[PDB]
């Protein structure tokens, strides 16, 4: 039926290592956000998604209804015991935002309102917390809040004794703090005014003028993010100063005046480490002898007195740790799942945490006093709604705290399957899906499989209960955990970087043939969705394996690759050569040339796509998923459905913004159940 809109084609040449690429929409980027025709081609193409999904409005108001009904008693979070206080966050249906409130530990009747950020946003177009903490002494109050949806927070102070605020705000930061001993003096992290990077650390007396704020430390090298950290045992503030690969902490005495930074080791180049202080020694997280990372004590900074607690193993990634009384805890990733290990101080006892099932993810939850046996841990798999759980070290008694309340939900009407695909490499690639029992029949399922497989960022297997939608609908829902992901620990993601980043996308491609060749769905009705890093995923996996996939979701997707990456006035780029590379270097020109979606674009035929980008914010900058609809619309030689959906708004936050998630989710999910029809 309708014409789609064309964009101007405008050819401007890319001359790199003597190759001249010629790009018709380079002119769909403007910096300046007001080129009338950009707009026009944006405004064109959301009219053209309107227009082509209204038959699918009266599917998207029952599944926007029926994802809703699954949620609410509004929310009240788990209460901790932090300071000789009992902290709760609530939220109450008819309230936009979060109220905090809190009690004396030793109160149960009354709660005192905190920060109820309803009070905060009133008369402001945009709300968001970034951070919340009570002095040590009690009686102060630290916020950082954006009311402007820059991610630039403002941080200000309240006397907690008469609710009165302090006159003073420190303005442009990242939202990280840290309160020294005497309640009265914060270290916190500046953006700087141009690039935005968190560079400066500067120390603040509560009730003064900003203007009085000590530099503390300024970070050269703005490939090395700047965040402040507390030593469980408060002895120390960190700054913490790291890049992709590299890290490097600096010791802030929080106990006597004037403290200056105290190197700890010097950074050097594929050396992450990080530290506490706890019982008189560091603690060190610190891949110095292995890829996987090890756990070290120290009594001082110096690396070679680091003593080994843990040793690096090629089968075990050491993820992170939580120090305790009597307990070392560690989180850990083994034959592709999330474990949890604890190791008594003094006995050397070694515990595993016990769970059955085989598609289940667990991790630390926050433990904010280390004097205690009781350890909180996360828990969530495909069939079972997140839950918080609480152990006793000592005795193992395993106490649930708190369950995702989902309505309409009965869990025994799901399976899931932990699935190794043999990738074409002759690599194992590990695989979690779900689906409902009373309608599934092998070969006849519609697939969706989901990837990012970036950044060493995993996709673990957890509940989802807008996922419902679809498994009510007779989905099989897949998570392809390729590599680029961290699944399989740190050489799985160095296995889909760089010179390996091909590894990801035909690893999905290796899940996605196994899956329908073993019956688990429909060959002919096979979807896919990835967003950002995910959807460079969907971008390269349809030009290379068009016929595979019915229909595709791209979310904000990076898919420019060669001329975002040789563009150092983006933002991220300076930042993402240790992932894609440089193509200022002709080795890395070409191998990113060979995926880069938006340059791989054939005179072929392409599956159906709803393709997002958001004008306002970013990311991935909007013109990226804009050039590469046009590109596709000018060669694609299908008639098949292709959608661009550009985000406008000047932002969102609270539960509008939770409504907007689902408003979104509703329109992906309503065009993909239309095509499985």
């Amino acid at each position: 039926h309708m014409t789609p809109p064309k964009a101007e084609k405008r050819p401007y040449p890319i001359t790199t290592h003597g190759d001249t690429r010629v790009d018709d929409y380079y002119w769909l980027r403007d910096d300046e956000r007001t080129d009338p025709q950009v707009l026009d081609y944006l405004q064109a193409e959301n009219a053209f998604t309107d227009a082509a999904l209204k038959p699918q409005q009266a599917l998207r108001e029952t599944l926007y209804e029926e994802m809703v009904a699954r949620e609410n008693l509004y929310f009240q979070s788990v209460p901790y015991v932090r300071h000789g206080y009992r902290y709760q966050t609530r939220f109450e249906p008819g309230n936009e935002y979060a109220i905090y409130v809190r009690q004396p530990q030793a109160e149960s009747e009354h709660w005192d309102t905190l920060i109820d950020g309803n009070q905060r946003a009133e008369q402001r177009e945009f709300y968001t917390l970034g951070g919340l903490e009570v002095s040590p002494d009690n009686q102060k109050l630290a916020v950082a809040e954006d009311f402007l949806s820059r991610r630039q927070y403002d941080i200000r102070f309240k006397n907690l004794s008469d609710d009165s605020w302090t006159d003073e705000v420190l303005e442009n930061t990242s939202g990280s703090f840290e309160w020294a001993n005497d309640s009265a003096t914060v270290y916190y992290v500046r953006k700087h005014a141009k690039t935005l990077l968190p560079y400066q650390v500067y120390r603040h007396v509560v009730g003064t003028d900003p203007q009085l704020d000590e530099l503390i430390y300024e970070e050269q090298d703005d490939t090395f993010y700047v965040g402040l950290e507390k030593t469980t045992s408060d002895r120390f503030i960190l700054i913490h100063l790291s890049s992709t690969t590299t890290s490097e902490i600096l010791l802030l005495d929080a106990d006597r005046a004037d403290s200056t930074p105290q190197m700890f080791v010097p950074r050097r180049k594929d050396h992450e480490y990080g530290i506490d202080h706890y019982h008189q020694h560091f603690y060190i997280r610190s891949n110095k002898d292995g890829k996987n990372f090890g756990l070290y004590q120290s009594e001082q900074a110096d690396e070679a007195q680091w003593q080994t607690l843990i040793a690096p193993r090629i089968e075990v990634m050491l993820e992170g740790f939580s120090l305790f009384r009597d307990w070392l805890v560690v989180e850990e990733r083994s034959e592709g799942l999330t474990q949890l290990r604890q190791i008594h101080w003094q006995s050397g006892e070694v515990k595993r945490i016990a769970f059955d099932d085989p598609t289940y993810t667990t991790w630390l939850a926050y433990n904010p006093e280390p004097e205690t046996e009781l350890l909180r841990y996360g828990y969530s798999s495909m069939t079972t709604p997140t839950t918080l759980y609480e152990l006793n070290l000592d005795s193992d008694e395993r106490v649930m705290l708190k369950q995702q309340e989902v309505k309409n939900f009965t869990p025994e009407n799901y399976r899931s399957e932990r699935v190794w695909v043999k990738a074409r490499d002759g690599v194992e690639v590990p695989v979690s899906l779900v689906y409902r029992h009373d309608s599934f029949a092998r070969g006849t399922n519609p697939l969706m499989v989901y990837g990012y497989g970036s950044y060493g960022s995993s996709m673990d297997p957890a509940f989802s209960a807008s996922r419902l939608s679809l498994l009510d609908r007779g989905f099989v829902f897949v998570l392809a955990h390729i590599r680029g992901g961290g699944e399989l620990g740190q050489l799985w993601y160095e296995d889909g970087k760089l010179f390996k980043k091909q590894n990801t996308f035909n690893d999905f491609i290796d899940v996605t043939e196994a899956l329908i060749a073993q019956g688990y769905g429909d060959a002919k009705r096979v979807f896919a969705m990835g967003g950002s890093a995910g959807g460079l995923l969907m971008g390269a996996v349809i030009n290379q394996a068009p016929e595979l996939f019915n229909g595709i979701v791209a979310q904000v997707p990076f898919v420019d690759v060669v001329t975002t990456m040789l563009d150092e006035s983006i933002p991220l780029t300076t930042g993402e050569y240790d992932e894609w590379g440089n193509p200022n270097q002709q080795a890395y020109y070409d191998y990113i040339l060979q995926y880069s979606p938006y340059d791989q674009v054939k005179a072929q035929d392409y599956p159906h796509m709803l393709v997002t980008t958001g004008l306002h914010d970013s990311q991935v900058q909007y013109w990226e998923p804009a050039k590469w609809v046009a590109k596709l619309r000018e060669l694609k030689t299908d008639d098949r459905q292709l959608l661009l959906y550009t985000d406008m708004d000047s932002g969102h936050g609270g539960k509008s913004g939770r409504f907007k998630a689902y408003e979104d989710i509703a329109l992906e999910y309503a065009f993909i159940l239309a095509l499985a029809e």
